[PDB]
């Protein structure tokens, strides 16, 4: 027998990624053990969409308690805009090493091979794989390969052996992440480099095959195989209040506005966003929700809308403060654009569904993700100016981006290329598609005898 152990990093997008990778691996009838804390399994199951987990067949969940930690609320005034309030959870999560080490030994006793798919950020938890002869590790790289490869390419001194004009215009990484997270990323990545058999990327070669091909060259990944197995989100969705609202609108007329789970705005920036959406005169859905804590069931979530605002926008705008069915919204005919922080899973969501992006990158991989969507693939527009990222984004800038995407002739041109990208992304997962071929080969790799 072959068995797979999923070990996500305990944060929303990372937990959800490996649930949907499990959805993709499940038709191959390979047993899967999905491992997190009780709180994060609760979170992952509660927010899961477009996968009936209760009918997933060879799928086993393990909930391992970890020591208590500070579930600090987000700090909107963090100059980096990075969710630095998660650092106590980064620390606490390393104590999954003990139960995961026990589980890997237990599974390796009876399986021909134990295949450990883990977030690079949690590599230390699974490092016992290098001590088990019939266990091997595939590290999941969670952001765009463009971002991941461009960073490796810069660390190697920018070799000209790969040609790509976009690499000459990369946005600055400066201040994108706090120094603590630098150290953690380097430490965990170096660990994964020591014992990983391969890396898995949540991307499709239809989106970024050129950069997947560069990264797989021995110059850049030497002997560690790279697999492009995405998008992990479904490529079609089978009534929510947001969807009832969309049902009332004209085709491609609604701007969807949402910033994932790692973004915390100042009250001032929220006010400019409110006024900008009103000044756009477009219909919109605005997901206004504080960033996640390291335990989303701890504490009380923080914002006041401007006086008389929610009355003046009643026909035009829907404002929601909870968890929404993002992919289903993006799949609705009435959705005309997506204002996004350009977290990679939201980029994939939008690309899959053919919805053009109004990009507002904030931290980490988001600026390079955004330059891939807007500048390389040509299916979006920028809300903010990255070289001015410390400045308040004015309501005028926001309204200009929204009207461009939803209302103007140039927006219809961006939308047409977005629609063509969507068709190619959805085809890559069907039979004969490039992602299906990658997944078939990955499955062949991990079940070799
Ligand atoms: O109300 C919401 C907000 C987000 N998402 C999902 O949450 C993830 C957001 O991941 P992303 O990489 O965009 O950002 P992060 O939250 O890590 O900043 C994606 O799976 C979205 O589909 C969702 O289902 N509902």
């Amino acid at each position: 027998q072959i068995v797979v152990v999923m070990v996500p990093f305990p944060a929303q997008s990372h937990l959800n990624q490996l649930l949907h990778l499990s959805r993709l691996i499940s038709p191959y009838n390979i047993p899967i053990h999905y491992v997190s804390t009780p709180s994060h399994v609760r979170q992952a199951k509660s927010r899961l969409q477009n996968w009936n987990i209760n009918s997933a067949t060879n799928f086993h969940i393990h909930e391992y308690p970890i020591p208590s930690f500070e579930a600090l609320p987000p700090n909107p005034n963090d100059p980096t805009k990075f969710p630095t309030h998660l650092l106590p959870l980064f620390h606490a999560s390393r104590h999954l090493c003990e139960p995961v080490t026990a589980l890997l030994h237990s599974l390796a006793a009876t399986a021909h091979r134990v295949v450990v798919i883990h977030d690079v950020l949690i590599s230390s938890v699974v490092q016992e794989v290098k001590n088990i002869p019939n266990a091997e590790a595939y590290a999941l790289q969670s952001v765009s390969v463009f971002n991941h490869f461009a960073t490796i390419w810069e660390m190697m001194g920018k070799p000209s052996s790969v040609e790509d004009e976009a690499l000459n215009h990369l946005p600055s990484q400066e201040g994108c992440v706090p120094m603590e997270f630098i150290e953690i990323l380097m430490s965990q990545s170096h660990l994964a480099n020591q014992f990983a058999t391969g890396f898995i990327h949540n991307t499709s070669k239809a989106i970024e095959g050129k950069y997947v091909d560069f990264l797989d060259k021995e110059e850049f990944s030497g002997n560690i195989k790279q697999w492009a197995l995405g998008p992990f989100n479904p490529v079609s969705v089978s009534r929510h209040k947001c969807l009832n609202f969309l049902d009332k609108q004209s085709p491609r007329s609604v701007m969807y506005v949402s910033f994932g789970t790692t973004i915390s705005f100042t009250d001032e920036q929220i006010h400019e966003l409110a006024l900008g959406l009103e000044k756009s005169e477009q219909h919109f859905i605005w997901v206004l929700r504080e960033a996640d804590r390291g335990d989303i069931y701890a504490g009380t979530e923080r914002t006041e809308l401007p006086n008389g605002y929610e009355d003046r926008i009643k026909e035009k705008g829907m404002m929601v403060r909870d968890w929404v069915p993002q992919l289903e919204i993006l799949a609705h005919p009435s959705t005309g654009g997506f204002m996004s922080h350009c977290g990679w899973n939201s980029c994939l969501d939008s690309l899959t569904m053919g919805v053009p992006v109004a990009a507002w990158p904030m931290h980490s991989d988001q600026p390079r993700n955004a330059m891939l969507v807007v500048d390389v693939l040509k299916i979006g527009t920028f809300v903010n100016d990255w070289e001015k990222r410390s400045e308040l984004v004015s309501s005028a800038m926001i309204a200009k981006a929204v009207k461009k995407l939803v209302a103007s002739k140039e927006g219809a041109e961006i939308r047409k290329r977005a629609v063509e990208m969507g068709a190619a992304v959805r085809q890559s997962v069907a039979d004969g598609g490039v992602t299906r071929m990658e997944l078939d080969s990955f499955i062949a790799q991990i079940s070799r005898i």
